[PDB]
């Protein structure tokens, strides 16, 4: 499949968060609230910009906090 997939989006988010908080991406828990992962508000701005560059989607506050886990956010960005 050519289009960006949910597994790819999940991996991209784990890698992004892992780099921001200094942890292995494989250890990033995809079911916990993203506000509990150790990200800063500056991180949120940067990650939103990077998601827009990757997907062309400008994430709204509403969508993001209604899908507040890596796995639910990834699913909603793609789907
Ligand atoms: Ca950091
Ligand atoms: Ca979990
Ligand atoms: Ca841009």
């Amino acid at each position: 499949r050519a289009e960006l997939t949910v597994p790819e989006m999940r991996q991209w988010l784990r890698n992004w968060v892992g780099k921001a908080v200094g942890k292995a991406p494989d250890s990033i828990d995809e079911s916990v609230p993203m506000v509990e992962l150790g990200l800063s508000s500056r991180d949120a701005v940067a990650m939103a910009a990077d998601i827009e560059d990757l997907t062309g989607v400008t994430l709204s506050v509403a969508v993001a906090f209604a899908h507040p886990t890596i796995e639910s956010l990834a699913t909603r960005i793609i789907e």
